């Protein structure tokens, strides 16, 4: 699923923006 995957990379993506943002 070149989708969900995508989907996901956001996601998590906003996860890990969230991890930069705060550590």
């Amino acid at each position: 699923g070149i989708g969900k995957f995508l989907h996901s990379a956001k996601k998590f993506g906003k996860a890990f923006v969230g991890e930069i943002m705060n550590s």
